[PDB]
């Protein structure tokens, strides 16, 4: 219990005499204004201000905004500027410390250089209360955390109304955003699964998975290794295929075009709902544009101008930051390099001939995780130290230009071993003759068997479940507990209550989870369904997750109020967009669509298919290996090997050409760009369509502010 | 000669005492603001109205418009409101008609069904003095003939502040429109003639055309007819593929990629360019929505309604629309064949045997546009009907979707031929055994000796010549003097000679020709450089034509006051949208450009070309026509013939299988659709970026009326 103030002051108690030469002044300028006491407890003194009345009105008059009304037509009270409420208890907490902060940036001897300078340690507002505890006076915290940051309650809307009330516009308009988009998953998740169950349905129905199931075929691979790997059967392997006509069926095209749009009119969806909850708040969003401080350094390389009274050096940064891209984007597969050359050639040593093939994928993956995750801190870190380089006017355009800096690290580092698996990863390699042999001592990569798919929605479906889900909510959960941790093993006061809690951090990586959360939802979904669900299920921990750490373990932001998202809105957009281009290469490149319509359409010599895996497999002749890559050691698996089969579109060996590229390669290739032009096209017009046709204001606001101001006329002229 | 006044009045003088009961009941609202004088003459009577003072403050601060002021700072009077002026004479006759105009709209028993219904036949402003004359005492329009609208001035710069001040905001605006495109026309102009240039220096340098002109080869080619042609040589026509490497040059890629951004530069131009000049004229661009009555068959259908006490029919008017446009485009294309189809098989009936194949080509392309220009008109006319019926609720919907549905048909019918010439022309012929009859009679069309190139390059050539710039300025010049030899062969006082006058018809004619002309600057320029050239030629005539059209032969505009041109803005924006992938599609499939590139790299043998005709034309055998689609007579060029050559890419007769497909087919049909791909991605996204770079609004003008805005409050405090 105390009495009420707005904003605290914490400065550190015994250079030294300077620390207290500038700590006695300004709070002499701030005598003026603010009526300020100055306490002193246990651990570390502090430094209380509460605001008096009449200057109040004076920055409430200041600044343009607006506050509640006593007129209501049509049950709703009408806002203009200041006047005719006349309570002195009107003034909610929130807006007092607007009041008070914008006091304390204004005047100077604000706190942005006198805080990072090292006289002042911590400037904030306090909170009311206590959330749950014992026998309080009906806090508004307590009330929030009742409703709104309890995992029990996770089915209840987001009471949106008293969060924008409790921490201002822009902490509730992030909340109002993931509300939104939460919201816009649902028939995403619902279709999703019934594109997913369409395809389980149907597994046991179609031609050429049963060709691979089949057995008395007696077909053979290749060995698909330099020296030591055998012969392979085809139906060895037939979960693989089946679980590919799980995910490469027909259904999941419709499904494509179906989250392009979707996509699309989330962007519609949300466009109308921030300018309805611009109409509820705020509506003339004429700040004004150079209203604070510059930066400090910009205010002290100005002044090394001024003794000495550049368009170069920014250029030479951004392709300083470009270069650093470049070495990133190879850096992501070299790493999934070694973490697929972790254990290669282990055949002859252990001896033990288990052949399961399974922990060199599965480490694979989590040992190139791991050295993601402890990567992702050091692009940030540059990304921090050279946008400080760069030296911004602003704080706006410091936020704006970091924000970029470490979007474009983020995605290259998280998306490129997802596209090296889906694009890169057989291509390369040249016919059972002669091999493409990168650094000159071995193979480069090869395929599994059965296709490349499955290498891709495993690899997709561990990211789903292992860095998004449980990674990132236990290290998020985990993090600040060990700091209380840490910051404990080196009648209790409010603002020493306050002080216990961790500083507040922006909204960058909140909303940076949930950019390349949405990457995931449209970007691979050509090639794997049912990504939606996971997204839904990691959003709804996340939204009650970020909430409780908001009430419970974060002291309170001061409140900046603006009217939209801002640079994300950009970013969501052009992913969107780019997401569409990426969906035509997965489904025509990788999917093995393409050739079975080809197949069906053009050597079908019936209505159906049937031989479609007779039709790929291009047969080779085992005598023309290049003298020591012949299997090492034969498996014998029948009495005899003469011709082992491959899947290339190349010419049998008998020909009079032998082992060059045959007429159904180009008539494949040629059929898959025409796909992606055709596909790239009308999926930019529907996108664009569904832009088109929705009003990008609502109705029902326009017409509501134009009633509005009629009667603020004919109720201002009496 | 007469006194000083504003609005004129035409009434018809002798059911008629109903229009004399209604012209004597307007007026009489009329009274109470407006002084009015008639005046009675030889032909037929009028009505004169002059304004009165203490009214004109009235309707000048019933709207807010910006007026000069008395003080200046920087050299430059700030504007406001009204106020601070005080001479009885500084109202410009242009804003005295403005007001006039809107006591004319405002009281009701306005103009509109008064005008509309039969009583009033013509409502409108006089101009002061006259044009050249005698004894003039300083005419605005005499100087206006004597610096803007005079063929003798072409080079001297658009008087654009005068234009402004003498016909209006929309009408000065359009002549900005049209200074800008044609300034951003002379370095596109510059580039065209160097890259033909570069074309002509090159010709017989290289290897392609030389393989043709070459003699000695002896090489003979299938008769492309049904039954009455013989067999071609190869150097007979070889002055067209000549023009083939002077049109189809390595360059025009270049032209090509530099015309796509050309174009975005050119709407960034634009969009600077229109925003200092809102700085200059207006700036508060919050004009009041829902301001004018709605259209009269609203009100009476309302009233219907009314009575009566749809969201299908517009709807279906919608789908009429698109049936329209359908028929109209398979009525191009059949009004092509009726043209090209004019005079077949008439090589034996006169038995002259000319063979100039001249006549055909030139009088089926000048039919074709004599078709073009008579339907045009129908067009337009269902547009006005089809409008009319949709019964839209005011005026500005009127005109943006009577432009709309005008734009849509002149270009369908405008582009037609083209589309059919550059793409869908020999592409679906078979192959010499057994030929693609339409209708059942006869063969589908066949290309052109050399390529089809030719016959785009002369279509494309004789349209930017005969229809844009002979065709149409011939008309309109001409139009205007036969109705004035029309209206005769059915001292003198002011409006007397303002009556002998055309009536105003909106500027929706005059934006249309420019905006035809700009999509044949950007949407065939892949095929055919130095196009921007005769569009530079047709602009300068333009411009001091439409000039002269103003100031000579028409009364006034009553300056309708807007800030951007509307809806030209989003048409623009779209075809010049629409001609990357336009442009892709002429380069790959059309220009011969991908089957040169891909037999430098993969069939060269050598380093460079040669043999290139001889890879492409495929060997045929004339044992196999199909009884009666042999040549009738054979034209016996040599001593005999056995095999005839044409370029199709299919296998020798002599292999086992004959007549087929090959595997060079599919391999350039690969490379062509590879080729659309990259160069639609990459012109997309360099297209995109030259809007990212360029700032949007410019720098001076917004500085500019932050330090007008700070110095108004300033000077507003004291
Ligand atoms: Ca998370
Ligand atoms: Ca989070
Ligand atoms: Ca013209
Ligand atoms: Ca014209």
């Amino acid at each position: 219990m105390d009495y009420h103030e707005d904003d605290k002051r914490f400065r550190r108690e015994e250079l030294c005499r300077e620390a207290e030469f500038l700590k006695l002044k300004m709070p002499t300028k701030k005598v003026y204004h603010i009526s300020e006491t100055r306490g002193l407890l246990k651990t570390i003194n502090s430094v209380l201000q509460k605001i008096t009345d009449p200057i109040q009105p004076k920055v409430a008059e200041h600044r343009p905004q607006t506050t509640k009304r006593l007129s209501y037509p049509f049950s709703r009270e009408k806002q203009h500027l200041f006047d005719l409420t006349d309570r002195d208890s009107f003034f909610d907490s929130k807006t007092r410390s607007t009041i008070v902060y914008e006091i304390l940036k204004r005047t100077t001897c604000g706190i942005t250089s006198l805080l990072a300078n090292g006289v002042y340690s911590a400037a904030y507002p306090l909170h009311d209360g206590d959330y749950e505890g014992d026998n309080v006076e009906f806090n508004d915290r307590k009330l929030l955390y009742e409703e709104w940051a309890s995992y029990g309650v996770f089915y209840k809307y987001q009471p949106i109304d008293l969060v924008r009330k409790y921490f201002g516009e822009k902490v509730g308009l992030y909340f109002a955003w993931l509300g939104a988009y939460t919201q816009m998953l649902i028939p995403a998740s619902i279709v999703g699964v019934i594109v997913f169950l369409y395809g389980c349905a149907t597994v046991d129905e179609n031609i050429p998975s049963m060709e691979m199931c089949d057995q008395r075929y007696n077909i053979t691979m290749c060995p698909l290794c330099d020296k030591t790997c055998s012969y392979w059967k085809m139906s060895s392997a037939c979960a693989t295929a089946r679980a590919s006509h799980l995910f490469d069926n027909p259904a999941t095209v419709f499904f494509s075009v179906f989250m392009a749009l979707w996509a699309a009119t989330f962007m519609e969806h949300w466009k109308r709902k921030q300018m309805r909850l611009n109409y509820r708040w705020d509506l003339t969003g004429f700040e004004e544009e150079e209203e604070a401080v510059k930066d400090h350094p910009r205010a002290e390389y100005e002044a090394r101008v001024l003794e000495k009274s550049p368009a170069y050096f920014t250029n030479l940064v951004s392709i300083i930051f470009m270069i650093a891209v470049t070495f990133a984007i190879v850096l992501g597969v070299i790493i999934y390099r070694i973490s697929t050359a972790a254990a290669l050639a282990m055949n002859s040593s252990p001896s033990v001939r288990s052949n399961i093939r399974v922990t060199v994928t599965a480490t694979a993956v989590i040992i190139n995780l791991v050295v993601i995750i402890l990567l992702d801190e050091v692009y940030g870190c540059i990304a921090r130290w050279l946008t400080k380089i760069e030296v911004p006017k602003t704080e706006k355009s410091f936020e704006e230009r970091l924000t970029f800096k470490a979007f474009l690290l983020k995605f290259v580092n998280s998306y490129t071993p997802i596209f090296y698996v889906a694009f890169f990863k057989g291509r390369f390699v040249g016919r059972p003759g002669d091999y493409v042999y990168i650094f000159r001592s071995f193979r480069m990569e090869e395929c599994a068997p059965g296709g490349c798919l499955m290498e891709l929605c495993i690899q997709l479906s561990i990211i789903m479940l292992g860095k998004q889900l449980i990674q990132n909510n236990l290290f998020e959960i985990g993090i600040p507990k060990m700091k209380k941790f840490i910051r404990y093993l080196k009648r209790k006061q409010r603002y020493e209550v306050d002080f216990n809690l961790e500083p507040f951090a922006g909204l960058t990586p909140e909303y940076m989870e949930m950019i390349i959360q949405f990457g995931f939802v449209t970007l691979f979904v050509a090639s794997f369904p049912l990504a939606p669900l996971f997204a839904l299920l990691n959003n709804i921990i996340e939204i009650r997750l970020d909430a409780k750490k908001f009430v419970t373990e974060l002291r309170r932001p001061v409140a900046i109020r603006a009217k939209d998202i801002g640079i994300w809105y950009n970013i969501l957009r052009g992913v969107g967009k780019l997401a569409v281009i990426i969906n035509a290469f997965v489904i025509s490149f990788t999917s093995d669509f393409i050739p079975r319509l080809v197949y069906l359409y053009m050597y079908s010599q019936n209505g159906t298919m049937h031989g479609f895996v007779n039709h790929t497999l291009s047969s080779f002749n085992v005598s023309d290996f290049q003298n020591g890559t012949a299997p090492n050691d034969p498996l014998d698996l029948g009495y005899e090997v003469q011709i082992c089969r491959y899947k290339d579109y190349r010419e049998p060996p008998w020909s009079e050409h032998k082992y060059d590229i045959s007429k159904d390669f180009w008539a494949v290739l040629a059929a898959r760009l025409a796909f992606v032009i055709v596909f790239q096209n009308l999926v930019m017009f529907m996108s664009d369509f569904v832009d088109w046709v929705i009003p990008d204001i609502p109705k029902d606001i326009s017409q509501q502010i134009h009633k509005e101001k009629v009667l603020m006329v004919e109720l201002f002229m009496r």
